């Protein structure tokens, strides 16, 4: 079936990509980077993120696979030495698909929407970051600090984790909001705790004075001007992985952070 | 319909309970503290917890209602001044039921199971608390510290919150584990972050050396001797509330912690 | 004696500054914004910071005084209603001076040094912030995250506090380093805890790859290019306050954050 | 000169203690566990703590030395393989003494005072721990939670660290207070941040309702009944170490927690 392969760009990843392609030639696997059904990432989680965003408009017709050439990633959970064994089962099929929820970010001024696999982040364009946080049209708090991070389930082991957020299993269709260095005194008051919102809940950020913010989605971070609203909600779209062996999320957590 | 009313025990709560009963007498509402269908708590969240545990074996046939005589609680979300208006709608009906997930705690040595509305906590009986944490039969970490807290969704605004845990909407069928003062060095390593587990996941705690632990479920805290295993999982049972007005969880959070 | 007065710039602060000046005219108090011995700030802590930096090269010959027109600040610990009583004791004298330690920041490429009253902060110019942290010529850790904050004693109630740092009494000649969102896994390892360094200890930050950093000292934040080293140490210079009533630091903390 | 040696009690530590004694016999080093001038601990930090408390009434006439048979400790900073080289320099002398500050804890009901090398901890005897915290006779906050930890400088790498406290160099004559799981809402308010107090500052804990508390000093934890006041202050006494090689505190931190 149709497939494509992204590479980190170094000698190790490029040479492994050419060997897999030659392995796929020994089957009737057509290379097609326009309409692939199978997307293989080789490198690290950053390389996987690029591959996800490169085909984020055909997520429903693609199964992703990660191969880590550096250290183990959460999305690149295949060592290079298992590449030949990976090629065989890919060519036949008989693999189940697992789906992780995604995060939708709407930015009104027209309006622009983004899909994130890890998280969507807002900071100030210089000076204080002040937003009113609104949950399902309910004013929840006025946040003054460095920024905010809305994380997918599978993103919680990333930036969200460094911000004190909880780690949550990717089968939970939810999103998690964490704070960056909120000021808290008699005047300003934030909840402090991370917040975990379910599907169909809309978290909206509304500016107070400064309307310019630096918003980032996974890799890309672009400065938005004259922002009226930032909306977060669990996406209706989901990223599909091709799984062959059992690699539970919590084992992946153990290997990455404990031993 | 059958109903009963629990009181905090002070003058304010006892006198409000007698006035509601007299109000219920003006309807055909039979008082029955053996098989009630409606359980009204008057006082604070602690008073509500007692009422929940008093009838924790008939949760499927009961709708709970909380009235806070002190400050606002998360389960006692009715002011005393709304008691008369509460009596009327209760007697008629035409109220929807909302259900919050619960936490099941199994303690093997026979074996004893408990149901918690807030959280289940383990500490050492004196000296160091050391347990191996196992997730779905996968050894995750060896924890050395003061203890661990497994919190329901609606419990996350309680002890879980003071332990740095995330706050999560009660519609999410999950449980959250937080640490108390874990040591972390070159020898000992814990994840640190709070963990959010979905339904049908079993978190098991297994002793290393000391087998005596102080385990607490909501109010009660009993010392267990010669413990072989502590199992946590999302309960199949759910607590049902009787809701009349709209009081969203996040509004309840706002009122309790922000303003 | 010679004196000058800085104003926040709004109607309330400007009108109070003109009334104090007229009050000082009723004494032989010469206004001199070039070589003042007494610097009065009117507004908030930000207004005080500006006044400190405006005369940071004559700190040894100046006593500062703060008047908060908005809410209470840590440096502007005088209400406007006490301005007349402040003018009298200032004109006579008979006031003791209290001194708070300061932070010195050296940036080598020549080299530039800065004096901070609150804290000195480093972040990346875009992308990952990676520095090697060196303590008294001892490689301590390789930091990967959003940035670092070195805080004076009296700065610990500011940014340092929002970053989880400890609050410390200003009589302690020390500086405190806190982290912003450090990544921690099997590869990267930071201490996590805030660090409190004594006088004559030199904390040096050394770049790994990217040499561009956004460094901020109190108000000002300037982008530095081709940075070779950032040195932190307790300054030999100290800021002198003019104190009239007893306002202990811990009372100032209580009023600002508790009640 | 007079000396004694404490052992952890296992085969490795006991056999090393007998070899050092035989090594000391080859000099005119008199063994005297009643009035020793040199106290050698063999085992871990716990073994060192016991040795400190065993002679806590002759601290001014003793230099302590630690040898870690397990992993490296902060006080047992000598490997067993360096025992012979340690014996030689001990017998001659020509070693400088370094002194770490200590913590004094007064418990009034008569009154009992304690000296700690790591920290002094208070918890409730069952149920809620509620104390009013008073700083230099100034009511600072009403604490409701699990407990409080007052840590020496050299204790900050211990329990204090697990409680989010700052790590501070032992040359700083100070003490640090950290919280355990303080509740914080609209009713209850604590500072949250760790607090670092200088010498001659008195932190006093005063009960609200329950007068029974479990107080611990380093190893020992005893239940106190009918407590009227708990006083913390930097002790006037100091523990003296015998140092031979340069082992800076921050290197000791690096080895223990980073690499
Ligand atoms: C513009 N101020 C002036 C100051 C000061 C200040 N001194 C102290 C102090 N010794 N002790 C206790 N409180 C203090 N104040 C309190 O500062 C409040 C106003 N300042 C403020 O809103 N600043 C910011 C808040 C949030 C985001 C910001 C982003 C960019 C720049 C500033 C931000 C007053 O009301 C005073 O009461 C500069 C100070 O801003 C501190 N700062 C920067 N980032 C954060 C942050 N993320 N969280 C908390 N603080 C932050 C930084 O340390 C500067 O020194
Ligand atoms: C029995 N030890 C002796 C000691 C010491 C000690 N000094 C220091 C220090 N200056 N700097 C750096 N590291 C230190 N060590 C490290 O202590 C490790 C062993 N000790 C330990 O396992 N203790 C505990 C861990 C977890 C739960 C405990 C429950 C009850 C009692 C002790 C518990 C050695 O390997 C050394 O390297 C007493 C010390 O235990 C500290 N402690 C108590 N509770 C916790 C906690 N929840 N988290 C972290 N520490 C805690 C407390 O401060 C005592 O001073
Ligand atoms: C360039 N990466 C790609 C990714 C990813 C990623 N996904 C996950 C995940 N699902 N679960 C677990 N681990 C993950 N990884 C781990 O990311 C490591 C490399 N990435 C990294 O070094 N990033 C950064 C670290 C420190 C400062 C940064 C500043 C700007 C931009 C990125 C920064 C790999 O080794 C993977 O194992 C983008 C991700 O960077 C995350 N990020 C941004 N800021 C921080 C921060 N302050 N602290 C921690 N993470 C941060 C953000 O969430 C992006 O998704
Ligand atoms: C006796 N209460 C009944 C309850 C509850 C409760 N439910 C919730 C909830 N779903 N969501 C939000 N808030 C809640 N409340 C708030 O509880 C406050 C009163 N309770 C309280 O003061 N408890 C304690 C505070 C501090 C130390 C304690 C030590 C031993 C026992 C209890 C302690 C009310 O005002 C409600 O508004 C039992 C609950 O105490 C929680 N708890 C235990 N230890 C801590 C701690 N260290 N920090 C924070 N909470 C702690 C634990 O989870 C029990 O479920």
């Amino acid at each position: 079936m149709k497939y494509m392969i992204t590479s980190k760009g170094d000698e190790k990843s490029d040479l492994l990509r050419l060997n897999m392609i030659a392995g796929f030639g020994e089957y009737d696997m057509e290379y097609d980077d326009v309409e692939p059904e199978i997307v293989i990432s080789i490198g690290g989680d950053g390389t996987f993120l690029s591959a996800f965003h490169q085909y984020e408009e055909r997520l429903d017709e693609i199964a992703f696979i990660g191969i880590h050439t550096g250290h183990l990633g959460f999305y690149a959970d295949w060592r290079p030495a298992e590449a030949d064994k990976l090629v065989k089962l890919l060519a036949k099929g008989e693999y189940q698909k697992v789906s992780y929820p995604l995060l939708k970010t709407t930015v009104k001024y027209k309006e622009a929407t983004y899909l994130a696999l890890n998280e969507s982040t807002v900071k100030s364009s210089g000076g204080p970051f002040v937003v009113d946080v609104v949950i399902n049209d309910i004013h929840f708090e006025r946040f003054r600090g460095d920024g905010l991070c809305m994380s997918t389930p599978s993103g919680t082991t990333a930036y969200n984790k460094s911000l004190g957020g909880a780690l949550m299993h990717p089968s939970i269709e939810a999103m998690q909001l964490t704070e960056m260095a909120s000021i808290n005194n008699r005047v300003y008051r934030t909840i402090g705790s991370p917040l975990v919102f379910p599907k169909h809940h809309v978290v909206s950020l509304q500016p107070v004075n400064d309307k310019d913010f630096q918003i980032s989605v996974d890799h890309l971070s672009i400065l938005h001007r004259d922002v009226q609203e930032i909306r977060y909600e669990v996406s209706a779209k989901k990223i599909h992985f091709a799984r062959f062996r059992s690699f539970p999320f919590w084992r992946r957590v153990h290997d990455s952070f404990i031993e």
